DNA sequence: ATCTGGGTAGTATATGCTATCCTAATTTATATCTGGGTAGCATAGGCTATCCTATC
DNA sequence: GATAGGATAGCCTATGCTACCCAGATATAAATTAGGATAGCATATACTACCCAGAT
């Protein structure tokens, strides 16, 4: 048939439960619980994640999505296109305003080592994938500054 | 104004007000000399500019577009709540505020770090509907593997 | 529900099957491993190969299926092993003394090809499970003569 | 006369002194005793076979009966049948299988040199006396290899 | 009272979500591919006279 | 004058030959579910000069 309903009800950021990213978060957690690692931190700042590009659109979603889940203390910003970078060579550089057509997701978590990890295991979730799934470069971010959006300082939640 | 006026998403440049920001910040950028290109293309920083408005981030875009030749530039985005005061609990990881951002990659700690502080001073030295802009050093040891394929190179090398 | 009685069938009707026709294919896939004529101008036997061991219906089986893979073989009724020099110096058994062990004898012409036909079978059995792999296979060489000219030209007479 | 039937006591492949079968085995072991051989293996191989066929089978019986009280070590089995063979005429021949009247039983015996001597005595010893018995030809399994030599369960003397 | 820069509506186009087809082990039948056991025709190895010549 | 000697039984011991119809191991096509992915409102920008009032 066609699209069964073209606007849901879940504007940015409504995010719920589904049988193909409960199987993506159940992967990563399970990838996830082969190192002691901590979900979140006490005071619960946002000051590094995990990058993630490359591949294409539909499977980067759904690999941000499936990061969601198996880390309900994470945030993530939405998919966006990309610039060219720096190309090699002294040759004619590219502009800042030109729009690419790799996508890409920022995860925000608090410390640094389980991010790392978290990086590792999405390395690990895509590699055993074949299909655009391995076209999906992963990094990593540190942003000793801060994101800072206040985070509801943290009483009994 | 409004209207398509024929010109495709990623169609702009020159104007003397970000001339003015782009003079600030190369002004800020040019009490000490950095090495701000690399030898290996790709970047290892990027920058993150969020806060102020939608309008007031678009025109420091533009101004960071018109300020350097070593930058190339993402859409704004939004950001993830840090935790919404809204409601009792704590909300989805995936909850966006209406804080925006944008990404333009910047290799070496310094030269990443010092255009920041510059887009941070000129927007102090304006009003304040942008002195609420902050940065931070997104620092990333593995790098982002950006596409190098500059828009002229399907017919100039 | 259907046994198997006098179906008039003497000894010697070669008639095929379906088993014995698969078996036999699958001998004279393995006979055509090696060039050997398949009988000899006089038609004199001399020679032959000497098959036992193994359950009495796989002995038999493979005794038709050898006798459907050569038309030129003569094959012995199958009956049963005596009790040959077992090791230990004690009450040996008596000489007309026969074991349970079943047994059929296969006269042919020539020595080569029949030394063939005996690796053949070897290889047909080893490739089996069950007790086919209990049976084994000894040669023969009737330098002396089982000569018996016949009398009745059966063809037309 | 006096025929009868019923258990006589004795089970299959089991030799009994009899005065004919007396006399045929001291025919055959005379004959066998005129050059000393090495009826036996020191390990039990038996590298000769033995086919003991013709005459009828009344005198084929009587036969086995008379070589199995004369050979040290000799292996002979129940009688069977032989395979028709070849067809008067060049080019028709009869079926594999087919099988004549001619009966056999098989022998084995260790060495090529003990064997062929008793073919020559079972063969002369039999058929120089009895017109029904001047066709037991033997042709005494010439082998270039073995068999199954100990072809033997561990309760021997059918005991333990 | 002009400066002044500095933010700023009003469309084509890319999104966070929700929807809809290739594949990939994963069973799962599906045929095979050989071994049991089925009887008259044949078959052993025992018997006390039978042997009947066949033989002295 | 019995016997050489095959041969003579006939039920005892129990062999097998012809051909199969079942009784399972053993590959092996074919499904099969299930895990990947591909898609629409409603927002989000980029571009559009221009407004347009701080801001004196």
């Amino acid at each position: 048939r066609r699209k069964k309903g073209g606007w849901f009800g879940k504007h940015r950021g409504q995010g719920g439960s589904n049988p193909k990213f409960e199987n993506i978060a159940e992967g990563l957690r399970a990838l996830l619980a082969r190192s002691h690692v901590e979900r979140t931190t006490d005071e619960g700042t946002w000051v590094a994640g995990v990058f993630v590009y490359g591949g294409s659109k539909t499977s980067l979603y759904n690999l941000r999505r499936g990061t969601a889940l198996a880390i309900p203390q994470c945030r993530l910003t939405p998919l966006s296109r990309l610039p060219f970078g720096m190309a090699p060579g002294p040759g004619p550089q590219p502009g800042p305003l030109r729009e690419s057509i790799v996508c890409y997701f920022m995860v925000f978590l608090q410390t640094h080592i389980f991010a790392e990890v978290l990086k590792d295991a999405i390395k690990d979730l895509v590699m055993t994938k074949p299909a655009p799934t391995c076209n999906i470069r992963v990094t990593v971010c540190s942003f000793d500054d801060g994101v800072d959006l206040p985070p509801w300082f943290p009483p009994m939640v």
